[PDB]
């Protein structure tokens, strides 16, 4: 997260770390089993990492459930990166409390303007290499398709959103990806993709969760 500020332990409880012996992409809990994240983030093998603030240090309220199930959208193109949407199931329901707490999902998508907390383990340098251990946050504004596909001409799809700023400076980054982007304690979307970090008039790009609401819900019940 460039441009971020240290979310604080455990404030952010939804927001699961997608392990494979390093952090590799981050995730939301949407309830006691199922974990939502990007469908590039896919991998077999995953850990997911429960009730974690400092990713680098036990503070011992972390659950780290393995991945029994891994479900990638049957249109999600690697190319593109339209459809960029992936359903993991834990092997094991996840303990729920203070520290650990699940997203609701969106009844309908949120308008150009809406103020939303992105968050993750990401590097916060737009220029160079750095990755915190514990949680960022930042609150950007989701923008207005105008402004999205006059940013990335012919490259944003109806299932994508811009969130951030023209004027760079504040964005999500490398390591972010699979991440929550939550606008009134719904999940908006997920960290997708963005050419850069924090470049001007180059505002990350993410997954227009509300379009598989539907997909979701039904993916849930029969697995
Ligand atoms: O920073 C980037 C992209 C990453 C994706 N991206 C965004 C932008 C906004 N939001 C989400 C993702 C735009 C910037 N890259 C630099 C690193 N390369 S990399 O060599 O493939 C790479 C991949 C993973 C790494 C993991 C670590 Cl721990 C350190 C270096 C890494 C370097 C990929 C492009
Ligand atoms: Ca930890």
């Amino acid at each position: 997260i460039v441009g971020g500020y240290t979310c604080g332990a455990n404030t952010v409880p939804y927001q699961v770390s997608l392990n494979s012996g390093y952090h590799f992409c981050g995730g939301s809990l949407i309830n006691s089993q199922w974990v939502v994240s990007a469908a590039h983030c896919y991998k077999s093998g995953i850990q997911v990492r429960l009730g974690e603030d400092n990713i680098n240090v036990v503070e011992g309220n972390e659950q780290f459930i393995s991945a029994s199930k891994s479900i990638v959208h049957p249109s999600y193109n690697s190319n593109t990166l339209n459809n960029d949407i992936m359903l993991i199931k834990l092997k094991s329901a996840a303990s729920l409390n203070s520290r650990v707490a699940s997203i609701s999902l969106p009844t309908s998508c949120a308008s150009a303007g809406t103020q939303c907390l992105i968050s993750g383990w990401g590097n916060t340098k737009s220029s160079g290499t750095s990755y915190p251990d514990v949680l960022k946050c930042l609150k950007a504004p989701i923008l207005s398709d105008s402004s999205c596909k006059s940013a990335y001409p012919g490259q944003i799809t109806s299932n994508m959103f811009c969130a951030g700023y023209l004027e760079g400076g504040k964005d999500s980054c490398q390591g972010d990806s699979g991440g929550p982007v939550v606008c009134s304690g719904k999940l908006q979307g997920i960290v997708s993709w963005g050419s850069g970090c924090a470049q001007k008039n180059k505002p990350g790009v993410y997954t227009k969760v509300c379009n598989y609401v539907s997909w979701i819900k039904q993916t849930i019940a029969s697995n």
